């Protein structure tokens, strides 16, 4: 049904309306099993109405899509190592027994695994347009099912924020949010 | 109503007025939870009138935005190590019991985490454009509700100092200020 | 046959269909002999019906393709060195016999080979178009058999899923999804 | 008033003026609250005339600007730092008690700030053009009120030249520069 | 003669087929002399075929070329280095004789070689399109006789899997595959 | 007055002058202040004309500029740091008292400041072209007062050769040069 | 006279024969005096005949060139370093005499040289087109005098394998390859 | 006069020549006093013939220039430093008198001049077109006076060899070359 809605009389006295009808954004557990994944699809409707002046020679574009953000950044890595035996000379006595030999250093003796991880402030608030077209005349107008979005690197919990924005090719616009959607 | 206007006598003696109306630089509660994030949401209008010669045929650029700035940049890093026991052999005598193992060095022994936080002085101030558009004519024009905009890695308070600006085909302009906004 | 299929009435109330038939991915053993690729031939149709209004003048475009996610990215290094004989005096005395020779510096005496492993979180999910092609009219429309795709630095399982898209020149889309296909 | 003004005979027997009226440098408390700041509004106009032959014809360019120039780029950063504790074993026996306990190394113990700042040669003496445009005919033009501009990562005080610049299309210049506006 | 062939039912009703002829992998003592180099020479043909309606009015695109893999990248580098005696006093007493000379750090004494060889996992599976030509019409159409194709930086032997791939300017594709030749 | 000329019979027998008049390179204090800068206005004619067959029809380019040079680059960096009092156990022994608090390694204690010139060899010869200009016919052309024009990062003095060039649409060119102005 | 030659039967039966004519790669001591450095002179003709249905109608490319390949990169660098005396104070003791002045590490005592040399594994196998131009009709066609050509970093010898091609319009092409020529 | 001329007999039977008049390099003292840096004027004149069928209506284009080579690319680099007096702590015994103060490290405590040098081979043969242009007919054509050209972080010995090239638009070319020019 209708989710949310918002109106503005506009520069040239022009109501517009913009609408966000039946949105669903579906989180799924992610292809690539990457705990710092997330994966989700999108449906939706956004729909607008001119009234006023000029209402019939309307043009403009109109757009659906999401806010998202998460509050870290998160990389690991894991590291093997392994370097076969070995010597150096390190200040000995090359001039009598035993030449040094009771002085040396060796690498790592043994294989080793360590590992890293990086956790930081997190990238931002990003824009994704599910779709963001041409319309013109008084109403419509645009449909969307199953989109798919995705995002990895992500720790501390996924919000997305859905929207429908329509623009005037005059300038003029407006957009409306829905409720956010919790990929966590 | 009517927040801050400005008039220039132009160049071709045409009364050039840009004005700013309604405006409201709305912050929130970040999407990303991020303390080093600011996010807000952008309304107003923007008009103008061109009196004198020619008043008629004028051809111009509206624009309606926001400047912004703060004081520093912020980043943080937190990273988790642990590295698997482990013995090389230093200065160590190697041609007679202990062979050298009574001089080794190990990796660290215990997993450890450290944290590192980094200031610096910010990235001066910034402007954006909500919307820059043409026009026509001796009056107009422009609304815009709920535009979004944000900023990240920022730290010491978010200040945003909304505008309009009015350039003429002719390359004459015009901008008004209005008083500043904090996110902080 | 048909493996799956979506509707959406879109926003003029026409019924847009999108379909995957006959879909096979087709896990080869790789040309490069390497445990980190993967590599696969991907056969399949993709098909679409449009009904109610204008339902003939439809213009469109048509996808087919897959995501791909794997959990890592895995790379592996191996390294021969080997250093010419030499000495550095280090503290040594060059006034008085043997001239600093008691304390010394080698390099390491005997070649070396040492082995390092990098295990990372991996690139997120990809999306692939085996083919993105312009359709008009309400039916149609689209093969392909052994297209080839392939990815390197893979650890963990790579899995495809497979899609079919039906793009509006109007805006609205469907896309409808295939059950995943296990390159490992 | 008049501030400034030059002329030029041309290389075809014009008479070229060009002239600033007008100027004001408005130098504010920096939007950012950052001491290596600078933020100022650009008021002045740009006026023109051409003499002798052909003077009604006359095609060219007319800019209004400034060069901006400070002696030091100045950048500081500070950083936090603290690492959990630990012990590695250094030059230690591991054959017999303590185990090598007796030689180990840590991390720092405490929490730790440090600052730096780092002051360098600045990056020379830059142009901008608050508007360039095209003139016909002979006389013009072009007028502008609180144009914005800013510098960051400055010190040592930033100074402000004034210019107006008349470009014939045939290749002929001729530019007036005023007094020197002081942003310290 | 013919080596392999592929047909296809495409989206139209049209019958769609590829077929190989003549291939030939010609390797090659390579012209640099440079073991981690392969170089060869390839000959062939690629003919389509299509029946059915529209059969003559077909327009598309006709490929010959091959994959290359390989498993791994190496890369070798040796140095010679000298340095010129001298001596730096460390922990040295400046205050009597024999002023710090009884303690001094040199360079390494003598000249010397290094070598370093480094292998890691391969750059993945390649494509490369011998040709790549619009063709028109129910029947077609061309061959290519002593094409030359290298890589460098190679180990673990290279392979190389020959192909032929129609592509109908309405989105369709086939693609016929030969048995891989060796140039190890 | 006129300060320098050139002549060429050309390579379709017209005889090409190229001059330079009033020529003036005006060194002032640099408006950054900073002794690496130099900063100058460059006043100046370029005349031509051409004799022979065809001279009417004449079609070029005319360019009025100089060449830079000066020996040296210049870099200056001036570091202050301080860092906050701590300590870590190096050697120490953990099972005893003192703890390892016997051995300590600190940062350091003062604030302290550090200063670095680098000076390398210099960019090598450059050329700025003041303006350069379509003429036609047989005689003209073009004047220059008081273009600006720096450079920074320079030490052992800036050197400024003028000339004047012409180019002929028939690729024919002959250029005259000046006496040199020091800017140091 | 002719040097090689190579047929073809295309795909629509037409008999492409390409060949080689007078062909000289001159090498020549290098300009830059520098043992790393190859420099040659490249002569040579290129003709075509077609033969068959449509031979008067035949549009293609004709190419006249030479593979390189050599088997080591090589660099060489020699720094000369000198720093002026100075001392720091190393684990002195700074409450009593000698102050610390008993413990000082100085810089090297001595003006030295250093040379270092890089010899890696060559750039692989490259092509060069001394001429490709369209050509149109049964025989032709194009001739080349005394073309330039260079590499350097180059080791262990250079050499220069000679081809001409033909491309037909239509796809089809056949090269042929002459006997390779040493720079070394 | 004449320096320098070669003849060919192209693919379509027309004999070109091409040739090399009144070549000079005049080297000079180098603007910028560098010793690093050669600069020189060029002049000379390239004129061309072309006999045979079609001779009147040739196509094609005459360039005039040089080849530049150097064995020896060198850098110079001269640091001064200076750090203000500190101390740290290291291995000291912080429990008791004299509290670490008789185990101290300082930075270097004189001002420090220090010089690096570094000669490597140069970058190659590399060619400059002073001019490069379109002819049309039997005969032609141009002439250059008094081009500039330079270099720099050049050892060795600067030479240059003057060229003239024609170039038909059928793909035939002939170049001519001179005796070189030495710069040092």
């Amino acid at each position: 049904g209708l989710d949310n809605e918002l109106s503005l009389v506009d520069g040239q006295d022009r109501t517009l309306t913009v609408q966000q009808w039946d949105t669903f954004l579906n989180g799924v557990f992610p292809l690539d099993r990457n705990r710092l994944t997330r994966e989700w699809f999108h449906s939706g409707r956004a729909k607008y109405i001119v009234a006023g002046p000029g209402a019939d020679e309307f043009e403009g574009t109109l757009e659906l899509g999401y806010q998202i953000g998460f509050p870290w950044s998160l990389g690991v890595g894991i590291n093997f190592s392994y370097t076969t035996p070995n010597i150096l000379i390190d200040d000995g006595d090359i001039t009598r027994p035993p030449f040094g030999l009771n002085s040396v250093i060796t690498p790592n003796l043994f294989p080793g695994v360590s590992i890293s991880a990086d956790l930081g402030n997190g990238p931002g608030i990003q824009e994704v347009a599910t779709f963001s077209v041409d319309v013109s005349g008084a109403e419509g107008g645009v449909a969307v099912s199953n989109a798919h979005g995705t995002v990895t690197g992500a720790a501390g919990g996924v919000l997305l924020r859905p929207f429908a924005r329509l623009i005037a090719s005059t300038g003029d616009s407006v957009t409306t949010y829905g409720e956010p959607w919790n990929m966590n």
